[PDB]
Parts: C-alpha cells; structure tokens; sequence
C-alpha cells in the first residue's frame, strides 16, 4: 500500500502545516500537524475541556462505530516550545491520503495549553518520530507510520513542504518527479527517539562552505531552523542592522533588508535555503523590525532542522531496519 496527502500552511508565514486525516467510521476528518519530532497522535475531541476549544474540529469517539476505549490508558506530553496536552486513549481506524491503519491509538485530549487553544487551524498532532517517545501509559503505543510500515510498498515516508504553498506527505513510495537531481542519504541515530543526523557544514549567501559537523533533528513540527550560536551569528552578521533581541526572543532584522541564502551540507551534497524563506515578518503588526527564521539552539539542547530548512528540500524518512534520511533539491 501507499498514501499521499496534501499538506497546507496554516497562515501566510508557514508557521505550521496541516494535513487532513480521516478518523473513525463514518470518517471524521481532522486537520493534523504532522510532527517528525514527536510520537503521539492526539486530537481535540468531545472530551476536551470546553473553554480550551476555540474553533477546532473535534473527534467524537461515541459517533464512531470502530472506536474502542483503550482501558486504563492515559497520555501527557510537553513540547519543546513549552506547549502541552493530555487525556485518554481510543483505538480507531485512521486513514491518511488513502492509506488506512486499523487499531491506531488516537489520543483524545482532555486538556490542552493555551497555544493549542489559540490556534483554531490545528485539530491535533500526528507524530512521526520513533515510537519509543510515545507518551501513552501504562502501555506505550505505536505511531501511524510504525503501524502502517509492514503494509507499505517501501518502509518510508517523504516530506515535501511548500514555501508559502501546499506540499505533500507520501507514505510507502518515493515520487521521483518531485525532486531534481539525486537524493543524498545520510545516517540516522535513533538514540534520542528523533530523526537525528549530522550535517556536514554550511554557507552564508555566496560565501565559502564551512566544513563542520552539525548534529540535529529533522523536525517538521518546528517552524524555524535552530543552529549553534556561532553559525547563527555568522549568518546574521551578513544582514545590516540585524541583532539578537532578548526582549523579542531571538534575532530580528530590518524589514527593508534583502536576506542572504543559507546552505547546509548533506554528505557531499548541498541544500540551499533562499533568503526569503528566512523572513518571518514584522515582530508585531506594523513594525519595521522583522523576525528571523534562523535562530540559536543554545539552551534548547539540540539543533533543529525545522520547516525553514526542510521546505527547501524533498526529504525521505527511511524507516528500514537501519533508518536513514534522504535530501534532494527540488
């Protein structure tokens, strides 16, 4: 089997991407944030504290003939950006882009933090990191990908995120028309439960490439690119007037600037992030100070190749016995 679904930016800045997911019988379609940095599939639901729902589409298990309470199971998760959610668990039929998993753990939110409430466009998350991070207790549950894997034509999914435009998540096959040149594959460590890999270096604009190992995670659920302070300083030094602002929470730059591109290494290959991808617009409505899309990972504890980086590439998440990551230009 295979599946193929379109993923769509939630706003004009590409702050996140939502992908329609069918849950239950008859289908209930919810728009989920596919997140290769976590491993829980959770949804706004009929059980979510009413004051914490503001415009989201909810899953109602009582209306699904294939829903079953997973007796005794609970979940609770905290994300890198400080947001959180928790609740109980059902198993149900879940389909993504024509690919169907029966008995998928669907984690029903009883509580969500304010950032989730405030984002009316995201109905939940679908985790695509390794199942060792799944938070269901006392019996850890498998991700959608892990459940589908054996049925897939090939044990892979791909992320093809658009810049200010729709893109595609495919399961079970590699669309050879979706990228240019070749796919360069690189080793993955699963030791922390992430799609963790080592970039071979970087360049700023038309600058020379600096060969240096940068360990980080491929995370579709993170908006920006978070790299070591040295790298980030070298980037923003090429933008007149750019500075790190403690009050705003990172690098800002004059909205009148033309941003340089940023290149990152994948083995001997190179992925170029156009400067426009790094513009996240005014810090506040009407401001002439703009927020940067490349930020320091210092104090995160890990480097994150988020959407800013991933949307410049066609990315293969290879879930073979020894997992790997592939990057192609497009």
């Amino acid at each position: 089997s295979t599946g193929s679904a379109t993923t769509t930016p939630i706003d004009s800045l590409d702050d996140a991407y939502i992908t329609p997911v069918q849950i239950g019988t008859p289908a209930q379609t919810l728009n989920l944030d596919f997140d290769t940095g976590s491993s829980d599939l959770w949804v706004f639901s009929s059980e979510t504290t009413a004051s914490e729902v503001d415009g989201q589409t909810i899953y109602t298990p009582s209306k699904s003939t294939t829903a079953k309470l997973l007796s005794g199971a609970t979940w609770s998760i905290s994300y890198g950006d400080g947001s959180s959610s928790s609740g109980d668990v059902y198993t149900d039929t879940v389909s993504v882009g024509g690919l169907t998993v029966t008995g998928q753990a669907v984690e029903s939110a009883k509580k969500v933090s304010s950032s989730f409430t405030e984002d009316s466009t995201i109905d939940g998350l679908l985790g695509l990191a390794f199942s060792t991070l799944n938070t269901v207790s006392p019996t850890q549950q498998k991700t959608f990908f892990d459940n589908a894997k054996a049925s897939l034509d090939s044990p892979v999914f791909t992320a093809d995120l658009g810049y200010h435009a729709p893109g595609t998540y495919n399961f079970g096959f590699i669309d050879t028309t979706a990228y240019t040149g070749s796919i360069t594959y690189t080793a993955v460590s699963t030791k922390q439960g992430f799609w963790e890999w080592t970039s071979t270096g970087y360049a700023v604009g038309s600058g020379t490439f600096k060969s240096t190992s940068i360990d980080g995670i491929a995370d579709t659920g993170t908006t920006l690119l978070y790299l070591p302070a040295t790298v980030v300083s070298a980037y923003w030094a090429q933008v007149s007037g750019a500075k790190s602002s403690s009050s705003v929470g990172g690098y800002v730059f004059p909205c009148s600037a033309t941003l340089p591109s940023f290149t990152f290494g994948v083995g001997s290959a190179r992925i170029v992030i156009p400067g426009d991808y790094i513009d996240f617009g005014p810090i506040s409505t009407g401001s002439s100070s703009c927020f940067g899309g490349i930020q320091s990972s210092a104090g995160i504890g890990i480097n994150i190749f988020g959407d800013v980086a991933l949307k410049a590439a066609f990315v293969v998440f290879n879930g073979a016995t020894t997992p790997t990551l592939g990057f192609a230009s497009k």
